[PDB]
């Protein structure tokens, strides 16, 4: 198995021993407590689930400044983004060395983690601006990741945490949410030696299906982990049950036996483009993937990043040999009339534009909503049917 | 895939649509509510998870009486034990049609399910005694299943349920708890056509490892699902994560690639021997297993059942055609020095006790405590090492 990043074994922060879990849960009900931001809560779930191994909790300001500017902690460990717990005020936990962190995204704000607080620090305007410009590559308040980061308050609490649950990501998505620990176990047992990871939050049509297959053939992979971003439903997104049925139907009918793992994780998007792509590679190595697909404008928003910056950041900016996972560099696909299959256009230089047929993800979605199956070059009939049945069911 | 029992597809009671799940959770806080028994909570978890498919909720008295005496509901569907929600009284919910069921096993007694109450019935002494003697094979109050059944009150509430979570089973055991739905999907991903199910709660030593391999060879299985009963700890128990690590090490080193799934489910044991064996077969068919291992004194307690009664029940009490799943009829196993392999006892009646390598449970745990591995005919060195590491690790 590919090694975890920075250690020989994953070091998750979830309390796996049930007796210790029960004792901590009991203790937490009498501790001073704070409700954290959704960003900090996601950071805690990722730490609990082993995705951010081998880190122990939330960063002090020196580690956060070092991570933002250089992708390292002060002690030299590689980690690509700051992991901060920022609050409007630390008054409720003044002088406390042990506190409960409560979940902002579950009714009644239950305890998510217990934290040993080793520092409480105020972040200056200059420190915030430095971290913002370095992580997000802009100072524009129109950038949604910039706005969230700067909307949490300026008191940073730092120290190691013990995670008691995985929030609504597990409760709402019980069949798909997986820890990095369990994805690594499952890769191991299924016998896969090379494994491609692919992120999505919506149904996969033929273009994305074929991109996974191209990547698998190129690197001689034994399997693909489809790693779905779980979270609250965004306007125009496909509800989870329908999305899951579409992905699982594609996997069962169009891939060979024992080649697909359908899984998911919970973490708020940063919209940080090339910097977020490094974070993605980091946690995918932790879960056991050997290859990670990065296409055009990966993790991007607006016009802040160049189309392939998230690929090239791995050439220069990421320190040599900190990561063992390799990038499969994807690009736009089209159906080749000459070859009778979906290809990356860049890899068919013998073709003229007229040799391709193109149909966007937007156009596919429009057709499905009108009850018209897209051409079989772009959508599988059984996947199309699942989506058409969904759109037809709506009162709209 | 083997068909679910009594339908073409599983009909779980969990609310998979997150928006509907959120709406119901919010509604449930304002409903009349009752804290159910641990048995009823377990029933709801199994119903939520698809294991008791195609049932919609708790049974009325007529169905429970039919299930107890003939393993069928009044409409003729096969189901082998009553699923009752018994209460001391309906006072907390008098008159309400829609109610919240609260979990007795989680601090705070959170909502586990929402229920539409379609009947409320008093269970007579005669009705209770008939169900008791039929399900458990005895009316002895000293049988622990009998005692649990008769300690819940006499008001049965019945009607369909919608399940909001899987109680402490998923929270405490996030990498191993699985629904019947997910197990069936993973069996599909892995491409298995014949699948053996084996239940255990403990680490698997060479005797259980080879029992599973015997079963797989006999039926030409592609894989085995190790389906662990998850629950509450008792003093002296090996922690769940150590037990899982021992089973995963065996799976990774001693079984071929893509042959083992390590999973768990949550339910309170009935100790009903042969009747509980029929229930195990039922839910293992629903999870997608084609064969189920039943050894000696399966689900037994006391001296109420014959040592192979849990196998022979399928011959003379279970209607043909109701189950598709097949039983692998096992027995206790041990390593024979005369033969040089693990054997079931019944293929070795000629052996004397000195022809086997056998160690008591106390002997094994105490020698592992001292950093001593059992002989390699009894334990794999790598599995013994997991256990020894736990016993020699700093306590707490």
């Amino acid at each position: 198995m590919i090694k975890p990043v920075g250690s020989d074994e994953l070091r998750p922060r979830f309390v796996y021993d049930p007796e210790q879990h029960h004792r901590l849960s009991s203790e937490a009900e009498s501790l001073p407590s704070v409700i954290v931001s959704s960003q900090a809560a996601g950071n805690a779930v990722m730490l609990g689930a082993g995705y951010f191994s081998p880190l122990d909790g939330f960063m002090n300001l020196a580690d956060a400044l070092s991570s933002a500017q250089s992708m390292t902690l002060t002690d030299g460990r590689f980690f690509p983004v700051p992991l901060l717990c920022l609050l409007e005020s630390a008054d409720a936990i003044a002088g406390a060395t042990r506190i409960a962190l409560r979940d902002p995204n579950v009714e009644g704000n239950p305890v998510l983690a217990v934290m040993d607080v080793t520092a409480v620090e105020q972040v200056s305007d200059a420190q915030m601006a430095l971290m913002t410009e370095q992580v997000y590559g802009t100072s524009d308040p129109k950038h949604p990741g910039v706005e969230t980061f700067n909307s949490q308050g300026r008191t940073a609490i730092s120290g190691p945490i013990q995670v008691l649950n995985f929030s609504y990501f597990q409760t709402d998505f019980p069949d798909t949410f997986r820890t990095a620990v369990e994805i690594r176990h499952e890769i191991q047992e299924r016998g896969w030696q090379k494994i491609v990871a692919f992120q999505t939050r919506n149904p996969m049509h033929r273009a994305h299906e074929e991109l996974c297959k191209m990547a698998m053939e190129a690197v001689e992979a034994d399997g693909v982990v489809i790693h779905m971003l779980l979270g609250q439903l965004k306007p125009g997104d496909i509800p989870a049950p329908v999305r899951d049925a579409a992905i699982r139907t594609m996997a069962e009918l169009y891939f060979p036996p024992n080649t697909v793992m359908v899984t998911g994780y919970g973490f708020d998007m940063l919209y940080a483009g090339p910097r977020e792509a490094v974070l993605h590679a980091y946690f995918r190595q932790n879960m056991g993937a050997t290859h990670f697909i990065i296409g055009r404008d990966h993790a991007g928003v607006g016009d802040y990043y160049g189309p392939f910056d998230a690929q090239t950041i791995f050439d220069d900016a990421v320190p040599t040999d900190v990561l063992a996972i390799e990038i499969f560099r994807a690009d736009n696909t089209a159906y080749s009339k000459k070859l009778g299959r979906v290809v990356m256009m860049r890899d068919a230089p013998d073709h003229t534009p007229d040799d391709f047929i193109q149909l966007s993800g937007t156009r596919v979605r429009e057709m499905l909503g009108q009850g018209e199956a897209p051409p079989p070059e772009f959508s599988r009939p059984e996947v199309a049917q699942i989506l058409m049945d969904y759109y037809r069911s709506l009162p709209q």
